[PDB]
RNA sequence: UCCAGU
């Protein structure tokens, strides 16, 4: 499909995430926009998996605390084009059933 | 608006 699967390092990943962007932003943008902070070790857009069109948000991520702390110290509260940005540490490894089994 | 993907 797209992107690349999470690394085999979830046993110590910093798991920072990023959201709140616009319905007009795109993942190639956030990939490069956040790559400068050190390591955009992952990025995703779980918009849907049956209609793939919500695109109202994204999930940029980091795996090292030094680049993750800067990423939120400089993107939390920013403005893409007229709304706010959000970035903070995750709370789960991944959703348990958003795609059923 | 916490991932459903190499």
């Amino acid at each position: 499909m797209s992107y690349g699967r999470p690394p085999p390092d979830v046993e110590g990943m910093t798991s920072l995430k990023v959201d709140n962007l616009t319905y007009r932003t795109s993942p190639d943008t956030l990939r490069r926009v956040f790559e400068k902070y050190g390591r955009v070790g992952d990025v995703y857009i779980p918009r849907d998996r049956y209609t793939k069109e919500s695109r109202g948000f994204a999930f940029v991520r980091f795996h090292d605390k030094r680049d993750a702390e800067d990423a939120m110290d400089a993107m939390d509260g920013a403005v893409l084009d007229g709304r706010e940005l959000r970035v903070q540490m995750a709370r789960y490894g991944r959703p348990p059933d958003s795609h059923h089994s």
